[PDB]
């Protein structure tokens, strides 16, 4: 898939998570955003397109990806402890980077 | 550096995970795969030792060893947790995405 | 940062658990590597100051860095269990790859 169906997937499930009701839904929703990213960082960016893949801006690419896979890791250890408030809360500052590297890599 | 005795090592320890009796040999193998895929990383399958290393095959080489590095991340949970016989299962999922890379990589 | 002032951090943060009392210090230094390990990814040691990001020494390198993170959460997932001594021990194993780290690519 492109760079944007897995933005497109994050905010869908990142809006699912923000709707949910019990810790389960936390779990699959954060699951399917780890795969997301997972897939997106095989993804070249709109904004990169025109550059080297060998770049040092594909390297932070790639690297940020990382990064929010770090946050969805802790945010689904949140999550399967049962604490779906806080795995909400977690989620609310994933959203914050999804957007934002929508943003800037658009 | 050598992606066959990185293979080997992670469908030897799938074996061992399937013949296991409690969760140490399970969490063990899991570790030994964990680092065979880790040095895996580094590889350059003969299927793709004629390309260069930012081509996007590299790319989805390294990535799909990501997502094994998560999904072994995820039976290492489940083994820690006691669950033996949800985390032999959950390395049910990991021998068809070894084998999936196996055949189309090698 | 840098790569001189992530491994700073990592160095600072090891003696911090080193002499650590309750488990508290302790996730909090192993979280503070694991930020600085993530953002040192991205960065260029003095040795591969002009080598080519893809090149396979920076591939090393980064992948490395990968095999340091999830060191870092066995020793994370160690403390949040309350075993501060275990979480302790192994961030002795953290601190030998945090100095070959150093020692190879200073
Ligand atoms: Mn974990
Ligand atoms: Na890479």
């Amino acid at each position: 898939a492109d760079w944007e169906d897995n933005m497109e997937t994050l905010n869908d499930n990142l809006k699912v998570i923000e709707k949910a009701d019990n810790a389960a839904q936390v779990k699959d929703a954060l699951t399917k955003m780890r795969a997301a990213a997972l897939d997106a960082k095989k993804a070249t960016p709109p904004k990169l397109e025109d550059k080297s893949p060998a770049s040092p801006e594909m390297i932070d690419f790639r690297v940020g990806f990382d990064i929010l896979l770090w946050q969805i890791h802790d945010a689904l250890c949140l999550a399967n402890e049962g604490k779906v408030k806080e795995a909400q809360a977690a989620a609310e500052q994933l959203k914050t980077t999804v957007n934002a590297h929508w943003q800037k890599y658009r």
